[PDB]
């Protein structure tokens, strides 16, 4: 299932196994909360009636390493569009309307799109009936939820994420999933993942007005789900020479996660911007690149013809580890202590200078200088490949050494250039 | 009113027409808290109160591209100045008088600092006297309220940004806004955002003693209002030549906002410490660069020699989009396809090899590769201004490529220079 | 006790006096909560029973510069493997059976690790046997508590930091500190210091499986304590001739907390991963590099021929200030306007173009540009060391002007080179 190939001659480790599911797409509903326009048990419902005037005034008030490769987009900019919809006039009430003897229903607003709008707090048919036993206990359950909602859009101005469990109970997020138009796929993975789908979730205050709460949640669509994935770690290649600063060092620069998507590979560079839920990786194409698949070969040849492998380069020899997915690469430079341990009998490996690796079969921590990493202990078969070490190709007079944005084929024109100079 | 000009000879885009708010100072605000010395409807009280002797039992406990050219600040250093006076002696019993007869006061302290007091609840009071009906319904209420402040400041280490609700509520920082020494401008300004004050306040646990909790709300001056301000997004400009990694290319790298500020241009090279609220630009000075205003000309001439323009080179020819206010920059490269669509339409531009822009008005989405970006969908008139594309004025047989701190005159002088030698 | 070194040659400056407190390890305690599994005064507890259902349901449905050079690590991968532990079959039963007659005990694990084991709520014991008076009200207090920790879990994806009061409370926190094996010097710096434990410390979601929620906390150890830190603070160092872009700069690029560790120096390169409580200083060793002590070498001659230190070079001379445990380092270039004031006095100091230092002591503000920069105002004496700006020791003409991983011997060497052809 997961599994792990390390290469030696690259310093660099490969885990693959994973299964997609891209955010490759927005939905926006239109969640409501209906207000009222009001001015011996009965003092509890007192200062809960000041509070939620309160709170309603205080709506009103709010509503007056290749990283750098990536574009720039606007995350919430469909949910806001869909918000300034919402203020051309007779549009909130076409929606009041829609929403008069049910909860969940479908409305087309003006500019022709198609929403599931949905009422999940209906105060003013509670206050102005009642309020005008356990209605008390009602009231407040009801009332708290909308302080909630109030505490967190004004702190947030107007705009949250995750999406808390008071924008969008779990049982109404599960129903909004049913009651979407996406593919039975794409229902139960999320229905299956909705904290996955909370965290990749907006919600955005749109207005109050005609007695209307209004906020648009936006929530991921996964266009991509179930292609194989896999995640690149590479760490420092160094020389390992005696006199200290005479070392020339070299570092795969595309770390990161990979995707198959549509007969490109998805790449992110920034490895936190994607979550892993056992052997399913959450991703968003906006923190994406779109690369050939051929981007694949440089992991068993770097040197391969078909895709120029990006590297940056240093005289930098410091010592480091990068926990994989089923192992660990140790970067051993200089007079560093690097060690790997098993929990209960000490020690088992002591690593040389130069860059190596190890599986989390027996291994549960390694040690580099005055740093311990735990490894992490999921079950899955490693492979370690063989090879020598590429920056013993090239020579130290020659190299060039600050290269940061640089590549396989970058460095050799360098070099060819400067040894003609000779 | 928000215009936008995209640059086709440099791959940038100038969105402007919006209005400053620049944090330039801060207020500091003291917020006491009275407390107690204490050791059928009745036993509502008895748990109401071990939570409150538990909650200062936990508090005493508790009180035992170009952002790198960024100095670096010491956020709340004035806020803690203020702190280390309340714990000189007889400064804190100097408040507890003041805050007497009255919530609110202005206090002289010690070192020559005057700072509007401020006793939003006042336990003490409440406890010594009801506690020795509705009474155990307010006490509730306002226990609650001493229970998350609590909370808020032991998960934070006594330092909250955004300003809670619970630690300032909205009715105490208008008032808060409206008995500060400012100018009605800014007052209003205040008023009117007052989530977007929030975000910018600090709030600082500092002292308990002789029954009084105290900590500094630390508020935003803003000493720049209503002048110009703009956005720059720039993109990379890249060669489109057949033979892959033959090309070369260059980036604007001064992106960020802009605004006028005393003579000069504050600069934010991280457009996110920056806030947009309708056409409002909520900034901070301290991540900001002051430079002469010639900055300027680099969007209408990038060769001017009044002020030498930043850029970053490279051979990277990947393809992304920048999503402006107003429209959307798309540099395409390689094989990649980019298009833009309408809502209901689909399809209604392919974009060529280069970079290009399209608006937002009839433009709802852009793709590039596997990438999603829906754009701004705001009014404002884009202007599209053509010219040839600066890249193709150099000779890629002598162009630096790896150059990231890089201007015009640093690539125009290592041009001349390896040019020489030929 | 706390003292600070401008040095000027340098433009750069030393606090010391700090002692460390450096995350070396996890601990793992496993917390439990008892479940049961169920299907006038009486309707408050139907609601409360409700809400308690729906808790489980929703758990159930739930659990279905130089910062580039460090490696990286799994933060809670230790936590984790305690985790898989507990899905092994009869494993869970192993603790309830523990956890039978009191709520602390030590359990051994069959794969051998031996955890604090913990029922901080008992909630099935209650429910089984008062709701099968105050009752109401305890009920409340410790569903309430089910379910914030189920609120936290699933906008968290089940693992949160820091560590709320709701999944462990400062009571249960400071014995748990207590039944923990460590030094008596380890447990008066965690008990004394809680609100920093709490964030350095996660809390992992398990399991529910036979009437038991059970998640781990993951506690931070402190294997180095008490040793000498000090934080390294630098600015750019510029010419400052008067044709604009005929300058060369200069920035030591070492710049973060440094602490003595185990015969060699931990470097932490994001001083912001360290958080400092008074003169203590709370680091964690995953961020931080093990550099030789011949690194302090550097802040007292930086052309010592035992450690080779690290600079970048450029062209932008930019003005900055950076604020200092002390005082405030200031590069003012061109015509930039950089001052220091006395908070009722006004400007006492105006800076040259060069790289200056001012201390603490009589200044409150410093002024660069349109930036305010606040002072920490904290005791202690500042040295200034005199000398001669190194920048000045460099020909132009052959100066590197775009190195960033660099150090003195690399500019030496592409000097010399570039050098020797002429
Ligand atoms: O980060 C810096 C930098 C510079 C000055 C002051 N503070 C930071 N630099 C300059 C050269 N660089 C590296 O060798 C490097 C390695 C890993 N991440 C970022 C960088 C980078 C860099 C960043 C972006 C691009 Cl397009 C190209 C290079």
């Amino acid at each position: 299932n997961i599994t792990e190939e390390f290469y030696q001659s690259t310093c660099s480790a490969v885990s693959k196994g994973y299964l997609s599911a891209l955010r490759t797409g927005w939905y926006t509903s239109v969640i409501t909360i209906e207000l009222s326009n009001i001015k011996a048990k009965v003092k509890l419902i007192k200062q809960e009636l000041d509070k939620y005037k309160n709170a309603v005034t205080e709506l009103q008030l709010l509503m007056q390493f290749l990283g750098f490769l990536l574009g720039v987009g606007s995350a919430i900019a469909s949910g806001v569009a869909v918000c300034k919809v919402l203020h051309l006039e007779g549009e909130v009430n076409k929606i009041k309307s829609a929403l008069l003897s049910t909860n969940k229903a479908v409305v087309s607003l003006s500019n022709g799109v198609s929403v599931l709008t949905f009422k999940v707090l209906d105060l003013k048919n509670y206050i102005d009936k009642q309020l005008l036993i356990e209605t008390v206990i009602e009231f407040q359950q009801k009332n708290n939820r909308l302080l909630e909602i109030t505490r967190e859009f004004s702190v947030n101005a107007g705009v949250t994420t995750p999406v808390s469990t008071y924008m969008l109970t779990n049982s109404e997020l599960l129903s909004l999933i049913n009651d979407m138009p996406i593919t039975n796929d794409q229902k139960k993975l999320m229905s299956n993942n909705v904290q996955i789908v909370r965290q990749q979730s907006y919600s955005i205050m749109c207005i109050i007005k005609e007695e209307v709460l209004a906020y648009v949640v936006q929530l991921p669509l996964y266009g991509v789900i179930d292609t194989p994935c896999w995640k690149l770690h590479t760490s420092p290649l160094c020389t390992t020479n005696t006199k200290e600063g005479s070392n020339i060092c070299l570092t795969r620069t595309d770390r990161g996660w990979y995707c198959d998507n549509a007969g490109s590979v998805s790449f992110f560079p920034q490895a936190e911007t994607c979550k892993v839920q056992s052997n399913r990786v959450f991703c968003d194409t906006m923190n994406s690149l779109t690369l050939p698949s051929e981007v694949n070969l440089c992991n068993v040849d770097i040197f391969n013809p078909k895709y120029d492998c990006k590297i940056m380069t240093s005289k930098t020899d410091v010592s480091s580890s990068v926990i994989t997915s089923l192992g660990a690469i140790v970067s051993c430079y200089g007079k560093t202590k690097c060690t790997a341990s098993n929990k209960n009998r000490g020690i088992i490996k002591t690593f040389s200078n130069g860059c190596d690796y190890v599986s989390n079969k027996g291994v549960d921590t390694v040690s580099v200088g005055n740093t311990l990493y735990y490894v992490n202990k999921q079950e899955g078969k490693s492979l370690y490949v063989k090879g020598e070490p590429i920056i013993n190709f090239y020579d130290p007079l020659v190299f060039p050494s600050d290269e940061f944005d640089a590549s396989i084929s970058q460095v050799n024109e360098k070099i060819n250039q400067s040894l003609a100079f000779i």
